[PDB]
């Protein structure tokens, strides 16, 4: 293959990144996309350094700061995009083209060339500039000289001689993985189009294959659908999306050509759309629990990331078999239609507009998010849904870091892996509306927390430390899940807590036991810390209302349930005091991200919490959350033993859901919770239907060869469904012994006959 094929490939990439082939005559969304393109282009043009012998290309961007070097190149590729887009203000503009060509020439001369050593963030030299510079070569291919091509290719090959590797030589080069591998290969593949280099192209293409091979440790896609980047952080929602975006674009680019991605194992990547990406998408937004440090970004939010995921999945769908195509389109139509908070077409590029328009043209109906549980034990994350809500739990353990901070981002996020309970609801802005600028990072919802102030970046950057805890894990049987976390506090306070969650189809029961610390400070547990935006939502009790005055914390009393207007109900499952605070909070995104704006955002919060006090000895909590519940239903939560606590202490935690006829339990020690028993760390959910007992079990340390339960509900003589060896103990009770060797926290489902 040759010059004909290379021109065809370049043209297809220009088509893809401009949408020049798919702008619809008189369409108002295509019109607003062009206007956004125009404004960005004009902004950049306004900031050009017009000076003779200039030392920068843009007056607000220093070439001696690598992030602003990257920004210089992305402004240039944006301007070339606009120059290439029919009906853009600068389309085919000779003067604009001139300024682009000079910008790329001077950026090369002054800074980014084959004689330059990397300084600062390697990502800028090897991914930031190459992708942008490659796009600009290809966009401007009819206009750049052979000598210009040579110099910019040379610069690129200098920083990235092999996209299977990363880091400047002075550092020791390592295997690039995951999002990094994709971005590296992208810059080289696009560069290979500009330079017509089939050798670098084939090698870059070959290198996508490693990203979708399953892994059992470190970075990549796990069999349970977890995605980790940077070893210790659940990262489906941001690095996952960068991967997904890059592969969508490259697969589509190369499909049908001599360079087509032909590896059959890529079906693992296709399976990940529903196995990894869809469960953590909530009405358009990637879950905060899976997007690591990006929560600190005012303008790279859950919706930004979920919209990018939508674009990519729509792009990929074009190439799939008919059933899979339609399913993925149905999922996307759903995430689009339910999102009236950040509609995808607001600020969409021309290509994203085209894919969303295309989707709408198929008429494919929106698929709803399925109720129930999706567990990701490899990354300490679980998802739970019912009518009106999606709960996302965020854990940490000897495998998963408390948090990632880096590059001045998320330095305060050290409690975000302390058992957070994100309840996503029709309040689509709950976590997006300056929540991470204004929230109390020491009372994040759900967490147990030692009130010792911690320094920014405590435990270090880049998730380099993990809590040395006993286990975190989960299992589920039908409508009921069991999740548990041994919380070890960050910042060496010696905080320790045993947190468990038992999630049905509507209610979530939260139990805590065995809470102590070495620090001498008070320890709290946060029933909720809910963004009210500018609202004065009522907090309704048996007595009447509580916490009417902002800033004056009040203590519930003996009705034991509280209802928050527009959210749902909360209810105490013990006689602990409930502290309720209405507060007004302020902060700027500059306060949580070194790139954040200084604008001060001000938000009202409801904060609900238990105080375990100074020096708790076996401190404990017991409460439940009922998202979407009316006052009538909230009042009734505690009536009729509907949620019947069985055990809550340092050995076991367990509840029975009276109506679901299902019992759930976590086990920290050899022991019994009512008539269920276990011989070692376990999550279990069981239900008897007549003469049959269904159980779901996991071995949550991920290290034990086996596990023995002591069966509830009488004796059991045969196994109807699944693995395990029956038996009788010393006391005439039935046992089930499992081989849990290598299960990696996964659930085993079993059925037994009396
Ligand atoms: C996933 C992540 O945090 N990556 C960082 C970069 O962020 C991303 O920008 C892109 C992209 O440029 O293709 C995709 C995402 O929307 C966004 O998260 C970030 O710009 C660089 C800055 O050095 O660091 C990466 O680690
Ligand atoms: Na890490």
């Amino acid at each position: 293959p040759g010059a004909a094929e290379f021109a065809a490939l370049r043209n297809r990439w220009v088509d893809q990144i401009t949408g020049r082939n798919v702008i619809q005559a008189g369409d108002p969304d295509f019109a607003k996309a062009i206007t956004a393109l125009n404004n960005k282009a004009a902004d950049s043009l306004a900031k050009l350094d017009a000076a003779a012998g200039r030392t920068s290309v843009f007056t607000d961007l220093s070439l001696a700061k690598d992030a602003e070097m990257v920004t210089t190149y992305t402004r240039l590729s944006q301007l070339a995009t606009a120059w290439a887009t029919p009906t853009a203000a600068v389309f085919g503009d000779a003067a604009v083209l001139a300024a682009i060509k000079a910008g790329l020439a001077d950026a090369n001369t002054l800074c980014y060339n084959d004689r330059k050593e990397e300084v600062g963030n390697w990502w800028s030299w090897e991914i930031g500039v190459p992708r942008a510079l490659a796009d600009a070569m290809v966009l401007l291919h009819a206009e750049l000289s052979a000598a210009e091509r040579t110099a910019y290719c040379a610069a690129i090959d200098h920083f990235v001689p092999d996209p299977w590797l990363q880091f400047p030589p002075k550092r020791g080069k390592i295997t690039s993985v995951g999002a990094n591998r994709v971005d590296l290969c992208q810059g080289i593949i696009i560069r290979s189009l500009a330079g017509e280099d089939p050798t670098k192209l084939n090698h870059a293409v070959a290198g996508l294959s490693q990203v979708w091979q399953y892994v059992t440790s470190g970075d990549g896609i796990f069999r349970d659908g977890s995605f980790i980047q940077h070893s210790t952080t659940p990262y489906t929602g941001s690095y996952g999306v960068v991967l997904l975006t890059g592969l969508s674009k490259l697969f589509s680019l190369l499909g049908g050509t001599a360079f087509e991605v032909s590896d059959p194992t890529r079906s693992i990547f296709f399976d990940a759309v529903e196995g990894s990406f869809a469960p953590v998408m909530i009405n358009g937004a990637m879950a905060d629990a899976v997007r690591g440090r990006s929560i600190s970004r005012e303008a790279n939010t859950g919706y930004d990331l979920g919209a990018s995921a939508i674009e990519a999945i729509l792009l990929l769908a074009r190439a799939m078999d008919p059933a899979t195509a339609a399913r993925w389109r149905g999922l996307c139509a759903g995430w689009i239609a339910r999102d009236t908070y950040r509609p995808i077409l607001n600020s969409a590029s021309v290509p994203r507009t085209a894919l969303v328009k295309q989707l709408e043209a198929t008429g494919v109906a929106p698929v709803a998010e399925a109720t129930g549980h999706k567990l990701f034990p490899a990354m300490d994350r679980t998802m739970h849904r019912g009518p009106g809500w999606a709960l996302s739990l965020a854990l940490s353990s000897n495998r998963i870091a408390w948090y990632e901070c880096g590059n001045g981002e998320n330095n305060r996020g050290y409690h975000t892996g302390s058992g957070m309970t994100y309840f996503y609801t029709s309040d689509l802005g709950q976590y997006d509306d300056a929540f991470w600028a204004t929230a109390n990072y020491n009372r994040l919802p759900g967490i147990t927390v030692d009130t010792t102030p911690l320094p920014d970046k405590v435990e270090g950057q880049w998730g380099a430390a993990v809590p040395a805890d006993e286990w975190s894990g989960a299992t589920a049987l039908g409508e009921v899940a069991a999740v548990g976390q041994h919380l070890v506090g960050p910042g060496r306070t010696g905080l320790t807590a045993r947190k468990s969650w038992f999630v049905s189809g509507d209610v979530t029961v939260c139990l805590g036991a065995d809470i102590s610390t070495a620090s001498g400070a008070k320890v709290e547990t946060i029933v909720d810390h809910r963004n009210l935006h500018q609202g004065s939502n009522t907090l309704t009790t048996a007595a009447g209302t509580i916490a009417g005055t902002a800033g004056t914390v009040e203590v519930l009393g003996d009705g034991r349930w509280v209802h928050l207007e527009g959210f749902g109900g909360y209810a105490m499952l013990d006689d602990s005091p409930l502290h309720v605070l209405r507060e007004t909070r302020s902060g700027s995104w500059s306060g949580v991200n070194i790139n954040g704006s200084a604008t001060v955002q001000q938000r009202n919060f409801a904060t609900l919490y238990v105080n375990h006090g100074v020096g708790p000895v076996a401190g404990s909590y017991a409460y439940m959350v009922a998202p979407g519940a009316s006052v009538d239903l909230t009042r009734k939560l505690l009536e009729g033993n509907k949620y019947s606590v069985i055990r809550n202490d340092a050995t076991a935690q367990s509840v029975e859901f009276k109506t679901a006829k299902t019992t759930a339990a976590t086990f920290w020690k050899p022991g019994m919770a009512g008539d269920l028993g276990a011989s070692g760390p376990a999550c279990v959910v069981f239900s008897r239907h007549g003469n049959e007992l269904s159980l779901a079990v996991s071995e949550p340390t991920q290290k034990a060869a086996g596990l023995t339960l002591t069966l509830p509900e009488g004796t059991w003589s045969s196994v109807l469904e699944g693995a395990g060896t029956l038996g009788t103990d010393a006391d005439g009770r039935s046992t089930l012994t499992l081989d849990t060797t290598g299960l990696s926290g996964k659930t085993k489902l079993i059925k037994l006959k009396r």
